[PDB]
DNA sequence: TGCAAATGTACTAGCT
DNA sequence: AAGCTAGTACATTTGC
């Protein structure tokens, strides 16, 4: 029914940068490459990314972005 | 000289029971006071330092328990 | 309390 | 019109 975010599974907005996915998951992408993070992951690289857990670890969403094919091109 | 029982930071006393930095004592009495329905995006077993302590309510929440926070 | 960083929404710019 | 996304400003969250 209601498209879904790649990255979150949050309700998708639009197709941004080669990727449907949700209004934060675009703005948190662009301030994550263009920005700096001391982002770090608590535990394996390898996190759940969901509409909640999003937020507990940036490292692993920033992850999951760029395996999904996210870039800003 | 103290580190803090939950996550290792400088604590800053003995609060709820235990030794621990101003940060955890304000996160578990925010935790224990609400509700604490937190969820972890890992195995429940996140490392949890003064990085990392903010990624994961849950398994920060579950480490103040472990170590005896209460509200006596 | 204050200050600030991170995050998320809603909106505008600009294209076709 | 119609439909799209990138950008941006604002608000909210979250944390010392
Ligand atoms: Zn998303
Ligand atoms: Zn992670
Ligand atoms: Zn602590
Ligand atoms: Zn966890």
């Amino acid at each position: 029914h209601m498209k879904l975010c790649l990255v979150c599974s949050d309700e998708a907005s639009g197709c941004h940068y080669g990727v449907l996915t949700c209004g934060s998951c675009k703005v948190f992408f662009k301030r994550a490459v263009e920005g700096q993070h001391n982002y770090l992951c608590a535990g394996r690289n390898d996190c759940i990314i969901d509409k909640i857990r999003r937020k507990n670890c940036p490292a692993c969403r920033y992850r999951k972005c760029l395996q999904a094919g996210m870039n800003l091109e």
